[PDB]
């Protein structure tokens, strides 16, 4: 399927307890997309303060489109030294792994795979 249904568990930036996928571009968004295939994948959402408390590279998820069974549809554009490898609509938040923090919310999104 070239989209997948996801329900990402939204971490408070301050639980998070692995704060980047990895050290390149092109490993953020492997590891980003391995990560949402095994649901080992969790969302902070971007405000005041947020990104500076994370990793860089970062991997955002964006909107690609104006929402399939609730789900947003989104793809993944990542950002390193102010410099974004992709084009897409605005951000649903930055992707970090999940190792077992609760949550406060889930965000459906349909995964552009």
């Amino acid at each position: 399927k070239t989209h997948v249904q996801l329900s990402l568990p939204v971490l408070q930036v301050r639980d998070v307890l692995v704060r980047g996928f990895g050290d390149s571009v092109e490993e953020v968004l492997s590891e980003a997309r391995q990560h949402l295939k095994d649901g080992t994948c969790g969302l902070v959402e971007v405000e005041k303060g947020v990104l500076p408390q994370l990793e860089q590279p970062y991997v955002f998820i964006k909107r690609s489109d104006a929402a399939p069974h609730g789900h947003v549809m989104v793809e993944l554009v990542a950002e390193l030294e102010g410099i974004q490898y992709g084009r897409s609509g605005e951000t649903l938040g930055v992707l970090v792994p999940h190792v077992g923090e609760i949550p406060v919310a889930y965000r459906k999104v349909l995964l552009r795979k």
